[PDB]
């Protein structure tokens, strides 16, 4: 098995189209600057400690923020949040700032923006950082916790956009 | 200075999760269970992790056996994810009698039906406190146009149409 190819990229892209991801921004602020990205490779690592990882893209370099700041929360997107996902995918442009203001940001621990309103939110300090080809791959360890009783859940599946009841 | 574990278990089930089912075989044995800690690392190459409770014990197999795949759940798949997730009893063989599998790379039984499945070789594990952190590399794949996704959140499970 360890001398068979690879599967192509394109083929690998269009079935992964049929795995739901559950729509989160990450945001970081500190020495570095503040930056938010709408993302969905993320998952639990484990609950003792609480852990968490994100996967952030290499080509955008001011994706290093996070790892500078060594901080970041991801936050967790409700129903009403479709504008927020498109701001912070580059769908609209503008730039970061321009992007924070299309919503109200608290903080818990870090200082890493926590969105208001957020189905929940997990505010962490990094805990490694590493280089898995196109990606970082960021380990977090939950240093604060928000929740909030939203109806529904925003999904990316079959390249578009969802809400799913709670 | 982290969380609370149950604080963060109940906040986690505000995060909804695909339904997978990760499978295995080889020389270690045959092993399969319901989880949603994995993502999606690259696409070049195309590499997925996955994490597995040290706990239990048995996911040592995945490791032994360098292979695994993940099957993505469909909207008849419910019982099935419930069955693989052991909280309805039944031995592995019992387990995987309630569906039909097929190989494609590694022998690590895929799923008919499933909405998708990454059948994988192990690059990398990774020892993170409670869990193993296994990456892998995409060496076979199957897709299917299946209607709706099985969804784990808030506690239930949910149909989501594509
Ligand atoms: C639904 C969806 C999921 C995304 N998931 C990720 C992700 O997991 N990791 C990542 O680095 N970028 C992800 N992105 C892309 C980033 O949002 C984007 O690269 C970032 O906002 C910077 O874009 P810009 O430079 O055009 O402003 C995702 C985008 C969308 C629309």
């Amino acid at each position: 098995i360890s001398s068979v190819s690879t599967v192509e990229s394109k083929a690998y892209r269009d079935a992964m189209s049929h795995y739901a991801g559950a729509v989160q921004i990450v945001t970081t602020a500190g020495a570095a600057g503040r930056r938010g990205l709408t993302l969905t490779a993320a998952c639990s690592v484990s609950d003792n400690p609480p852990t968490i990882l994100i996967c952030l893209q290499k080509i955008h370099e001011e994706n290093r923020i996070f790892i500078e700041n060594g901080v970041f929360a991801i936050n967790t997107l409700a129903g009403p949040h479709q504008q927020l996902a498109d701001a912070f995918s580059g769908r609209i442009g503008l730039t970061q700032d321009e992007r924070f203001e299309l919503a109200a940001w608290e903080i818990l621990a870090t200082g890493a923006p926590v969105l208001k309103g957020a189905l929940a939110a997990f505010d962490c300090r990094v805990v490694s950082v590493q280089d898995h080809s196109t990606h970082h791959v960021l380990f977090g360890e939950v240093v604060g916790l928000s929740s909030h009783a939203e109806e529904e859940a925003l999904i990316y599946l079959n390249r578009r956009y969802h809400k799913l009841e709670l």
